[PDB]
């Protein structure tokens, strides 16, 4: 039940030879350079080789967990849009930056680096005309159309701080995130299209903004052109604003530690935290993980099927793939629209070389039956990635058997919003995989197991407890927006000297890491990171509810105040979908007399 | 023999080619030319500046010519189609550092500006030190008003030397200056102030020009009644005469500057950060935007090479800083090169028509640059005003703004140059940033009325407007286009990029469209013969304005003319001529009717029967812009009976002349 | 046959020259001096720093001493006449990076600040790491208030260590700090807050100094009723006693910094961006820029105090004074050494306090004002004689002439005759020390600043002719020939006042406003303010010479002399004299003491200098900087107490009422 790198990962059959290979010892030889007291050399070289800098840095790293003053390359300056767009445009303008796989397959097209750069510059000029300055927050409420990348990168280009809100969030959820970050500008769309259905985004925006007193300008992408309300003065059409502007905009020269984005994320306690990532270390971590975990080569076509509203979309749709100058997929549809062949129809149409998805999507397709995958080529694929949650053994094999035809590496990538980039994963040209194991830590990641009853490291193999990291890494989140106390309390205080992931883990006799799962009240349902406390708070607000308990699929047990039962389950399911979002409805709601 | 003909000239073609004269051969102690001595030396250098291997030359010139804070990596990118032209994008620099600080550090007492005041006795030299100190003071004042990098600042200043300090103070802090000709109407000023959305305006109490007062502050007050965004007005006390001053909003330049230090740091600007907006006038005011490095490099290189400027030169561009010619060849080009530049406050005829030449001999100017309208005006006034001057300090005489008739070219050559100067006919536009086609004076043998050959970085073609296709070879005529971007091309029209693309990039896709008709003759010389909109199509013969206007001025007594087309049942269009005669010409001994017949006969001889004017109107003057362009569109619309659709003419050189034309046409 | 005489001393001139002692010779385990061992070694180096070939030295020192983000091209430009002085203009840097980040990266646990709290038990060491984290948190707070590069921020903080974090947080983001002595009146604070047009003010709930509370927040509340531009106040919870807090406007420093990360990027500042405004007494906002000022404070700290990497530098002044700007915060921290922040007074809880501090922390240099030295001398030797103090190598004096009698007390009891004494002359407007001994090189004379610092070329001008007096044995007014890197660049929004005060009196020169003499050995003697000169029967008298003569009498603690108009001699000397506490006014009646004091002046200087009238007073009116306010005394003697102005913020306003009573 151990899977050595298959021929597609040995440079055989004309494929690109792996960056790291061919065995475990070859991974350790490199990894040892990236951790410990003599690792600055490797990190300084990779930083200078991977990114284009305006000013060089002097100091590789400083700071630490205790006070949350982590620093990487502090004196250097750079721009994330320059590194993701301009520098590749200058070398090969007509290269496809984005494969835009529209909700309807026949509406898909390739977007060149030139076209993406031009649209990013126009949007940036629009934002500057609204008075957006370096360090201002800008909220983004966009579905999976390719212009979402232009939106993110236009903010990065001028040094604004984008805060992307998942297009599956409700009006109240959008409003809360818009208000927390105090942005004065919101970028959205008239409607979204997903799985053949319409998302009334502008309608949701108008309801949210009724209680957002700081928002002054809304830029509206005309994705469908159907009639939506537009407030005079406040609301402008993306195409009409961009048509006034030049198709080039200079890049703001950003410090390595200037904030790049806020991304609101659920914790075990309290409301969603605005997780803040800075610029150089985050960009470096995503570029290096993309190159090494997926063994990306210059002509690859990388298909991350995630959503830009989540950290997986930030790191492995936009920043990672574009920093590397390759082609990245922006997938607007679902895995089963029009049919469950879609993922494989897509792979064959574009000859995708890697595919990155959640264990849930894989399990759903396995439910729909092997008819939809057994008769495709898929030989373009070399690596199949999984992220967001444990992948079951049956899913791992099905992924390897059908999607991979037993010639692909399966990289099980463990990480979190707060880690910025992948933390534990097999390198696919070197590591033999066990189904369900993340295997070995990535470069810069020194992880350990701690007994929670003790607070001390369990050294050796065949141990189990809580996962922690010994030392900062370049892409670690730097703060929680305007709430640093919560950052320290959650991640740095439980085990002083270490970073606390919040997951359980075990290291078997071979040193393979096995991610047990959250030891707190965070649950992963279909790859999404949901707090049981937020679901209870959503349910508690329903008129008549007296006490709720939500436990990890999500299941809620509710008791009503003394003032049909299946019809009540639906009204509470709608209450959760209204407070959080449709994706957050519990799998079952049980009405009991006492908890 | 040839399809393309030179502009009509009384001199035979075989006697009409002018080699670089001894002052431009390094003789008589003059500087050796940077490019010389012949056409082959021009081609050898120019070939380095165009085509797929020309990055090397442009990168070297960029690094040699300007002082940078950060080097660039990329030489050029982008293009016409979407209007994303980029040059040296990763570099950073500052225009004020390059025009002031670096020269002040080497020679603080060198004269930066010869300030020739309206009254000659008030003129004086302004050192680089003084100019830099005043620039820094104004920059500190602007910062105190909260002006930040990228904010627009309007400038409504007449031709006193502090106008350069106001431009360069904006550049020093990265504000975008938008300069409006002093004397423009309140309405024309308002439209430009509102369009650029500036919050600060810089002006004078009054200007003085030709012994007349320009009521700048009163005009400003009228304009700002309809400009709600302007919060601060800085008022230079040019005359000290009583003007209204609004409490809070308005402050005296001297009182504000006296509070500030005389040094200010330079903002580090990206190459592509906007340097200025410059409004030109057939629709709404068009705010032409130039960025920083490519514009500065183009003005510096053209000033050096087209005028063959050397370190001790005293360069006399006689234009106004409200015109692109003053932006590029008064302020940015000469000061970037560290030489001495003239700021001329007066007119070519105040106190007398000897003014230009009194000025040349007083200051020993080494080059003079003006417009054909000024040249035709001085020619009209007679030779006594020039013949008894020295003028030998001059080596190059330049002409800009419209075609120069060979008759006017010979006058310039004979009297201003005494047949010992090179004449550079410099063709370009606000949108090109710097000179596009011109003789290099140490290399090119000139033909009267020809711009001759494209400048470094300019690769131009002729398109047949009837087919949309490029005409190959020599002896072809059509419309002028450029094949590739050049460093100083305008980057956009302010907040109206669609107008930029539709005006310049859409008419001939793949090319830049100038809007001028042009010909490339059998020797490869370029002739720019008038605006495309001004062409007159008589029975299929397409006549350029320059050729017919050049024929008419061959007649004794003619001072200046303009020809326009009017619809005609038999010939499609017919030529109509507006003719100004010298003041002494006796219009009783030659009635209006016999003059017209002599003029028509002369046009037929040198051009052809089809070009003879159907009707001729004698007028005391022609409608012109402040810069000297003849407003043929106005004349064409009046002949068409559309005198009520003319537009905003409140700010032309003399709006009263429009009523005279309307009366003479009726 | 010398026309210039040393300040009156009881020691014969032949026994009054002090070579660098063993602790400044590299003996006794102490570091070798950077410049030594004699005068020749000083002048050899100094010659590289002035004149037409000095660019090379200055460019090298600038690049060696500071960390730059962008190198400069031009070393210097501009000048006095128009006030356009420039140094290193194209370079970019950040003062907080140079005072914190770069040392934190080298040794984060090295002590940056010895915080000597008002109560000794509360003193502690603050690491570079801790100081940098605090600074960054405050910078992030200021950024959240919309503070941009080039905005002014007022600071009204007492001598707690966080005042350094507040200064450097402003520098980190490129804001311009304006610090105001804690305890200045609401009116004085208001005038300075209004003049700099700041929108943010940083203060404490209260200050603690000498066992007394300073009601900083109460004063701030009164000032801000007349400061319409201030929108945010950040309040450091120093004492925890209840103080009013205005909703919206006022926020607690700890509560604000707890929201923010403990790192903030540095704004990349041009060399000539303003670093700070510092008001002196209309209030004059002296402006310093960034690179030249920082370089000047770093070089003077290193060379005048012979600072080495492990030194523990104890400047006992207040950050409200330029001395605290340059020699508590910027100079010592730019050099990466340890610096003292002293919250107390020299006599709390007892006058042993300085020496308790020196022995507790093993201070290697001590820097204070002559007023403090004479105060400790007044309290007698029991408080100092039985301390160790051997960790000290250099004792500095700044702010006014140091009388030779007090110099010797400093030398004998604080230094135990084993320290170099550096009498450092400079001004708020010079940024850093202008004339001082280099302690490993110069043999000192009591009361003499000795020789100009690197980059300072000073001359003496005869004020009657406007002409430079060349050579030695000359006296007149002190001027500087050429700009130096740390010169003030303007007076805030009043450049005309800057030019008229400093640059127009003697065109081509900088006018200090002090009288000076250069003796036969070339030693400079700063003898008092030009405005304080007294002219008796054609004899021009400086304050320092007459006050130095008076303090030679037993039991005198401190004096001040001023002129009184006289019909027959033009002016007459009037003197105000404070005596030691144990001096018996019953054994020596006041009338007899005053006669003795006048006889002593007549013998040492001459009859024209002998006071015509002597007033014994309990103390003298002094600024918070320690300056004796002779103008106030002069106006009272002249019957002009109505024109005194607002003195609500001098050290003790009650003393003016005593003086008025005695002169009446
Ligand atoms: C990347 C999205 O990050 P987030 O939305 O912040 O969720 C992060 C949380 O998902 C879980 N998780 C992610 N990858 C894996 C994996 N390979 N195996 C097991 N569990 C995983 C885990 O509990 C983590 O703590
Ligand atoms: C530089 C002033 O730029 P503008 O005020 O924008 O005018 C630009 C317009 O003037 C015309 N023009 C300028 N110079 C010449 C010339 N040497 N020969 C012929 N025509 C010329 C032409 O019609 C152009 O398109
Ligand atoms: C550094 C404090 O600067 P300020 O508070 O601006 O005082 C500056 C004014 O103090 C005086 N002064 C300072 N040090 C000395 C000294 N060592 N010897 C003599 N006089 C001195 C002098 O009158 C100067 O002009």
């Amino acid at each position: 039940d151990l899977f050595a790198p298959p021929p597609r990962m040995q440079g055989k059959e004309g494929r690109p030879k792996p960056h790291i290979g061919p065995n475990y010892e070859s991974y350790v030889k490199e990894w040892a350079k990236t951790v410990g007291p003599n690792s600055d050399e490797w990190w300084a070289a990779k930083a200078r080789e991977t990114l284009d800098w305006y000013d060089d840095f002097k100091t590789v790293r400083a700071g630490g967990f205790e006070h949350g003053d982590v620093q990487w390359f502090p004196e250097g300056t750079l721009n994330a849009a320059y590194n993701c767009l301009d520098r590749h445009y200058y070398k090969n303008p007509k290269k496809t930056a984005i494969i835009y796989e529209a909700d309807e397959p026949s509406e898909s097209r390739e977007v060149s680096y030139e076209e993406l750069m031009q649209e990013t510059c126009r949007v940036a000029n629009v934002l500057k005309s609204y008075g957006v300055k370096k360090g201002d927050a800008v909220s983004i409420y966009l579905p999976m159309t390719w212009q979402a990348a232009a939106a993110f990168l236009a903010c990065a280009r001028i040094g604004a701080i984008h805060s992307a809100v998942f297009a599956g969030f409700s009006a109240e959820s959008l409003r809360d995130r818009v208000n927390d970050c105090e942005c004065k500008v919101l970028i959205t769309t008239d409607e979204g299209r997903r799985g053949g259905k319409t998302i009334a985004t502008k309608q949701i925006v108008d309801a949210a903004l009724q209680q957002c007193p700081l928002v002054e300008n809304v830029l509206v992408l005309r994705r469908t052109g159907n009639k939506v309300p537009m407030t005079e003065g406040r609301d402008k059409w993306w195409d009409e604003e961009c048509a006034k502007m030049p198709a080039y905009c200079p890049c703001e020269r950003m410090a390595s530690e200037d904030p790049l984005f806020i991304l609101y994320t659920s914790g075990s306690t309290g409301k969603p935290k605005g997780v803040v990532h800075s610029t150089a270390g985050y960009l470096l971590g995503t570029a290096l993980t993309l190159k090494y975990v997926f063994d990306a080569h210059p002509d690859d076509r990388f298909a991350c099927m995630a959503d830009i509203g989540w950290i997986t979309g930030h790191s492995y749709i936009i920043y990672g793939p574009l920093a590397n100058g390759i082609t990245t997929a922006v997938f607007e549809s679902t895995p089963v629209y029009p049919t469950p062949s879609r993922y494989w129809d897509f792979v064959d149409k574009w000859k995708a070389t890697q595919l990155y998805t959640a264990p849930t999507a894989i399990r759903l397709l396995r439910r729909m039956g092997e008819d939809h995958v057994k008769n495709h080529d898929l030989s373009s694929l070399r690596v199949l990635g999984s992220v967001g949650e444990p992948i079951n053994p049956e899913a791992w094999h099905w992924y390897n058997d059908f999607a991979g035809k037993n010639q692909c590496a399966i990289v099980d990538t463990y990480w979190m919003t707060e880690t910025g980039s992948i933390s534990i994963a097999p390198l696919p040209g070197a590591i033999s995989t066990k189904p369900g194991s993340a295997t070995f830590p990535f470069f810069g990641m020194d992880v350990d197991i701690i007994d929670p009853q003790t607070g001390q490291v369990l050294e050796g193999n065949d141990v189990e407890g809580v996962l922690v990291a010994r030392r900062p890494w370049p892409s670690i989140a730097r703060t929680v927006y305007r709430d640093h106390k919560r950052y320290l309390e959650t991640y740095m205080k439980p085990y002083p000297g270490y970073f606390f992931f919040g997951d359980g883990a075990a290291r078997d006799y071979d040193g393979y890491m096995w991610i047990k799962g959250r030891v707190d009240d965070v649950i992963n349902v279909s790859g999404h990171r949901l707090s049981t406390a937020e679901v209870e708070s959503a349910l508690i607000l329903h008129k008549g509810v007296a006490e709720t308990a939500v436990v990890g699929a999500v299941y809620a047990f509710v008791t009503m105040k003394p003032e049909k039962e299946a019809d009540l389950s639906k009204e509470l399911a709608i209450q959760v979908r209204k407070v959080i979002g449709p994706f957050a409805a519990p799998k079952k709601i049980y009405l009991v007399s006492d908890l």
